[PDB]
């Protein structure tokens, strides 16, 4: 562990919109270091480029921005996800995967399968439809309820298992209890003996604009193990994607 | 002067939009440091989580936004870029002069089959671009000159200018017009147009764009509809950053 990175990366990030400039003893202040600790790092990173002063205040020059900027704020939605992805199915052990909407059906956007025999796992650019899927009744959910109310009267329900809901007004509900719940579980309405758990992905104006789900056969756990054992991580997951991608596109 | 400070920003400056991946092997060779130095790097920074093969996380934009946020310029003009690209469905930028480049401090992007997409971060030479030479217009006659007298004029496309006196010529009418629209200069089939954003000096501190597609108007167009917005979200912007400072 170099302990001189970390702090000279503490000093770069010192500074914000409410200290633009600082002085060495504020510098040493923020960073919890002392003005003879910060000195040595404030004039490294001024011999380097990234730091100015006029000999009182210390502040950053545009040099900071070749460190990563112009790759790491273009990452689309996938890419933001990807890695957030393998992380939860390799805890989990369950294929894990990210989605956004187009019209009435979600269209898969990122994945990470599990090497198993008998695997639910969907490729990328699959379309199925919102109304029978965990991801696409979280992506319904938000929905302006203008918007909402017009896809409920547009659609034609099927009955794709015994379980499938098959009324626009206990679909409507279902879909407003995502709303209340944060998470949908999906059991069995899309093919018999296979699960899906799915929770927002919001925007930084708090605007759902992708789902992600873990999915998984029925005969892995039970309805309670999902939400000890599977859930649990799938929110948290949710909100590291989330914030990494505010991050991304702020 | 802390030489492994030195060496872990080098570590983080090796990685690029096509080298994103880099064995611990891969690092090594690129900074020129032993695997065992190039090694004790990387894992300070998983540490610290900047890295997580090992790639750049996007905790490493907290370093440039840092920079950024610091300054009054990109977070004043941001809304106004909302509000521009929103209006004429372009994309919209604001870079500030660095040398002989200029750098993307804020953007607002619009996405299409083609789309013209710039990133905070990245910097083109001020001689081919709408927003560098609204830059140069803004300098003193005589840091202009310097300028010019270290310049090496690339042909970028067949239409970018070619000729010191020409470039001159054409920063001198920019400083004019208040505009300058590039067409074509910088990438074939590519247009842009910038106007400057003054600042508490009453000089020329930065520009902001619009970028599009040389086939989606015609310089026409860009005269009467584009640029007319263009120039007051300019002004919006210099009155934004006049009550910050």
């Amino acid at each position: 562990y170099v302990q001189s990175l970390a702090r000279g990366l503490a000093v770069i990030r010192c500074f914000d919109h409410r200290n633009q400039r600082r002085t060495l003893s504020d510098v040493a202040r923020a960073t919890d270091l002392t003005r003879a600790t910060a000195r040595r790092f404030l004039l490294t990173l001024v011999e380097l480029g990234y730091v100015a002063t006029d000999g009182s205040a210390f502040w950053l020059t545009p040099r900071v921005l070749e460190l990563g900027y112009s790759y790491l704020s273009s990452l689309s939605l996938p890419e933001v996800a990807q890695p957030h992805l393998e992380k939860l199915s390799h805890k989990v052990h369950e294929s894990s995967s990210v989605s956004i909407l187009d019209g009435a059906d979600i269209v898969y956007v990122a994945r990470v399968p599990v090497s198993r025999i008998m695997t639910v796992g969907i490729t990328i650019g699959t379309r199925l439809p919102a109304y029978a899927t965990s991801m696409g009744r979280v992506l319904l959910a938000g929905l302006p309820d203008d918007e909402l109310d017009a896809y409920l009267e547009k659609l034609d329900i099927q009955r794709l298992t015994e379980r499938t809901i098959t009324a626009r007004d206990e679909l409507k509900a279902a879909i407003l209890a995502v709303r209340a719940d944060g998470i949908c579980v999906l059991d069995q309405e899309l093919e018999a003996g296979l699960r899906s758990m799915a929770a927002p992905i919001r925007g930084a104006s708090g605007l759902t604009v992708a789902a992600v789900n873990i999915s998984t056969p029925a005969a892995r756990y039970s309805l309670e193990d999902l939400h000890s054992d599977l859930i649990p991580s799938l929110r948290v997951t949710a909100t590291d994607i989330e914030q990494d991608l505010a991050t991304v596109n702020r």
